[PDB]
């Protein structure tokens, strides 16, 4: 089950992420359900959005919000729901929404994987209309649910995202 | 595992359906193994047909012929196949076939997972032509299985669907 | 070619729309080449939107823009980018923008082509939703283009999209 | 413009099929409009069905239906809408409609595009499965639309379909 | 869970596959991690080719290389990642890579599934291009995975493959 | 028409290029056919590839195989066939085949198009896996059609195709 599966293999530096939804896919908002393991549909998403990455989380994390810890996965090519993928932070995405305060990580392929990340070590090596574009989707994508609003703060890099890993993994102890 | 999935939150007014097939998708009739929980192919189907909804089972329920209850669900885009949708009954579709009868229930999504079906109580409160099509594929789609017809009966309403749905539970206890 | 063809069989009411941009598509934005009939590729959009209704253009039409009429088809599933649809107005979203003011018409598919909108005749008979991400799509597609703004002043009914197809009509001679 | 295309570069044997609905695609049928050149949306279909090989016809041919004459194209893969294909007729399916009597040739690829078909002569030559999916799409798929019907005939082979390849081109000189 | 899956409901003639890559898919490697039972991205490859089969493993076995024994299955159309796949061996190709010797099954659906293979005994009753793709296939998709190379060595026939299995499932206990 | 293209806004840093494979698309193997604009099928493709990028030619040109110049374009999304890219060349590959020598130029968008590859002036500033990839892929495609064989020879640079471009223009008049 997705319970077995480790934060990582090493760390903040090597890690897994489970995926929820993938990159460029239709709008629905999948999630997965810890008692039964399974792919639940969480929403039929209003705004006429996608993900511009993929979306998941790190087993065996808790952040402030109940949930594991979120992260957005760059791939060449978007992969299936439910998959896990061996990646590396770069950067983490600081919001304000209606509940406080959110951050998403942002993450490269392991280069086990691929070698075209190798030399993404922060998410400013990104292209640049890539970073513009997630967070344009964050904040916007729940434009049409009531009562919900995003604001974007910044950015922090990968050595922030990392510690970010860290104190997730302790968290869930 | 699935099993570990209700047959629903809330009875036969906030239910869960696994989904095998998804809507629109390639004529590939998937089934759930029960003793292992995986996605099996169980026919490539021969009539070039496509559901016209996703097609899955409320999990914890047991039907006249010794499966789960049978539901199709109504979504703006199809979802994942082995994925679980929220969801409530609308109507019943009974039919005859070669192994005496059966029935499909019709359900749309629960309203935590879209509004747009807020006004939809009835199965006559969808297009007609969906409700046409979904007897129309019944009907055909095992047209071209050996040994196999599908006469449709009729329609029942919401609340026989729910009824269904609690028999159906009651059964598999 | 795309000349030939009038801009409807029977005016406002019974109109052809060029489809360049189909609804849930890739992030492309095409645009018909008026001196060779082409699909020319004119942006690769910035944000991580869709289209949530198939786009184009009412053919000899001209517009304040200078370009033909402006048009959103829906229908009950995406067309090819390049076909042409018959159609009907419902609605004009009226909005304003970095160079001034832009209207965008939504129409449904003629009685000829599907019974699905028969009782759709204002912009009001779809679904608030469907509305909705039309108005938050227009207001948002261009946030990452430079010097892009778009701000949505509201609707009329399917009287005066109408009477909109008819100016054009008379502007292009 | 698809004008310009001859009904083959060698006749019955060596034949141009422009294609108006790929195998395996949404149900919306097109239709090239002959003034224009342009995919026309014909119908959105009222069936939950697919047809099961490239649909079209061949340009400067002339059926009884004031229509040029239809053939379906099988493929390795679905073919884009609008693409024209060298083909070879290996049968011809004849059926009664609502409106008297209808055929329907099926070709495959000339050897220059595959040499998949080299052993295909005759319709039976190719899975007998497919040749029920055809009878049953053309048995079924105006099903639902009010006042339409259709009754198979029967086939006849390779030569029978060649010579009406024939007489359709000399019908429209 | 996958382990709960038998090697074949009866044996080398009737077994299961649980496919990781699916036919015609994006260029991403998937591999059951044993462990969780999940969809592990193992690559994302390097080459712009694809599997000609839908690519997978026989549960409850053991190969040389330690992994569960490979094999590819021909379907009318590609089936889901992670999906089971009930079908019947009629060939072995045999090959050396860097790493020594590989050796991939190649099977069709039982007739439970499909009756397009029924005549379908050895891989020499596939088409015969289909054949050369698969050879191709392994040939050269590790091309640019560094110190990968692959070399073909031939055929063996439904029996030998089918003596693979059995000594495969007698290796994992 | 296709003809009505000129060969480039601004000749060879600002050219057009019809596109007639797109990226990561079914091994369908299209062509323009000259006398009636129209999309041939050429060829079904015997290898398991895709091309890496969209193909298509520069308008109003001729090399030396009788065929217009023949260029790949990058985009962050394949584009439809038949569509027209504005675009940029970056780059020459050069090859022999068994009809002595060919080479093929590799463009990005117009920066009217995408930002993104405003930092591309060069083929060596794309990434070095896609680099390899499109070698790769031409070296093998046409391994499986017989009496064909290519051979990669080596890159040239941007200035060296733009004058390619030029060249190919000259010869067309
Ligand atoms: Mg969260
Ligand atoms: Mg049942
Ligand atoms: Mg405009
Ligand atoms: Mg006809
Ligand atoms: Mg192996
Ligand atoms: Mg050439
Ligand atoms: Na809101
Ligand atoms: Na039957
Ligand atoms: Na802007
Ligand atoms: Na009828
Ligand atoms: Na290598
Ligand atoms: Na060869």
């Amino acid at each position: 089950s997705y319970n077995n599966i480790p934060a990582g293999k090493d760390a903040p530096n090597d890690i897994y992420v489970i995926i929820e939804i993938p990159a460029n896919a239709a709008p629905i908002k999948y999630e997965i359900d810890k008692d039964s393991d399974a792919l639940f549909v969480d929403r039929f998403m209003g705004t006429a959005m996608f993900y511009p990455a993929n979306y998941g989380y790190v087993p065996n994390t808790l952040s402030e919000d109940g949930d594991p810890l979120d992260v957005l996965v760059v791939t060449p090519y978007p992969v299936a729901a439910g998959s896990v993928i061996r990646c590396r932070p770069v950067g983490k995405l600081n919001m304000e929404d209606d509940g406080g305060i959110d951050a998403k990580l942002i993450a490269v392929p392991h280069e086990k994987l691929s070698p075209l990340y190798k030399d993404v070590k922060e998410y400013t090596d990104l292209p640049q209309l890539l970073i513009n574009q997630v967070e344009h989707f964050f904040s916007h994508y729940k434009d049409l649910e009531p009562g919900k609003w995003v604001k974007i703060s910044g950015w922090e890099g990968a050595d922030v995202a990392k510690a970010e890993v860290i104190k997730a993994i302790e968290a869930a102890k």
